[PDB]
């Protein structure tokens, strides 16, 4: 459990950043890594056998944005990044999930298109091949794993921003509808502790939002948990030790730097800690630290 990281790749500020940074939260300290080949905002991180994933996102730059289909692989032994094999298609403002060693992409805009499709990527055989769309088109989905199942939550479908959610059954390969949420959530930061998927944050069509709500897989209901200090849309999240950590975002006036923790046993939140800068739309996951 010792020497894990958060990681948080890419992201935006006036354009997308290249920019991989690793926070410890045992001692405070910020380390900056490899540059992405690509910048890219939008995108989401996941961690697989030790090695971290970005997927998709979307490179704006004074020259142009490109919506990315990419797949990439950064190992922290050899602080180096490697291309692996692209997505079928480009997806900006993507959902991510792992299950059994393989990674789920859900969702994203491509132009003017909101996918409902999803694709899964296979490590062992360095291959995407696409399941079952999704029920609603999404895009700024958050997505989470629980018990085996991946979740989508909320979202834009390009005409309403959604406080719908729905389940991926992968042995049926089916898209089942759950519970909605209490709120509206475009770009919300969405993850997985203990037995609740947690959705934090988020744009509802009228302000960035500081609320948090949780939904118990059992009892098929969302509750609210204490809201976050900022209000934040397109904000980066990961679990680590029991603790949820959001990063940055944006909150109607400012790119954030504040990284805010979670403690469910208290139900509250606690300013942890700065990014070296403010910005949105980063990707967010915990490995090994680098060497
Ligand atoms: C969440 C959101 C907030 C907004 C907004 C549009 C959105 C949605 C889309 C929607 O509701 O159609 C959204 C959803 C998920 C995203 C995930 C990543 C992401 O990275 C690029 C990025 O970081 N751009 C930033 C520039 C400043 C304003 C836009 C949002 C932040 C963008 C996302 C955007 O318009 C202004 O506030
Ligand atoms: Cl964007």
């Amino acid at each position: 459990k010792v020497g894990r990281l958060i990681y948080t790749a890419g992201g935006y500020f006036r354009q997308s950043l290249s920019y991989l940074e690793a926070y410890n939260p045992s001692n405070g300290s910020w380390l900056r890594l490899a540059d992405l080949q690509v910048p890219r905002s939008g995108l989401a991180g996941c961690v697989v056998g030790g090695l971290l994933y970005a997927v998709g996102g979307r490179n704006n730059s004074p020259d142009g944005n490109t919506d990315s289909s990419a797949l990439d692989c950064y190992n922290p032994m050899t602080n180096q990044w490697s291309p692996c094999a692209s997505m079928s298609v480009p997806r900006n403002r993507i959902g991510v999930g792992v299950i059994d060693g393989h990674i789920y992409a859900v969702g994203g805009s491509h132009g003017c298109i909101h996918h409902s499709s999803v694709e899964r990527y296979e490590p062992e055989r360095d291959e995407w091949h696409l399941v079952a769309p999704m029920l609603t088109r999404r895009i700024g989905v958050g997505v989470a794993v629980l018990n085996r199942l991946l979740y989508a939550v909320g979202g834009f479908d390009g005409t309403n921003r959604l406080n719908s959610a729905e389940c991926y059954y992968p042995e049926r390969n089916e898209w089942r509808m759950i519970t909605p949420m209490n709120t509206i959530r475009s770009g919300a930061g969405v993850c997985v502790l203990h037995n609740c998927i947690y959705a934090a944050g988020g744009y509802d069509g009228q302000d960035q939002l500081n609320s948090v709500e949780r939904y118990d897989v059992e009892t098929e209901t969302w509750t609210f948990v204490a809201p976050m200090r900022h209000h934040r849309s397109a904000l980066g999240i990961t679990v680590h030790q029991g603790k949820i950590y959001v990063l940055g975002g944006y909150d109607g006036h400012t790119f954030l730097d504040s990284v805010e923790c979670y403690d469910p046993d208290s139900d509250t939140w606690s300013e942890v800690t700065r990014m070296t800068s403010g910005r949105s739309g980063v990707g967010v996951a915990v490995t090994m630290e680098p060497c």
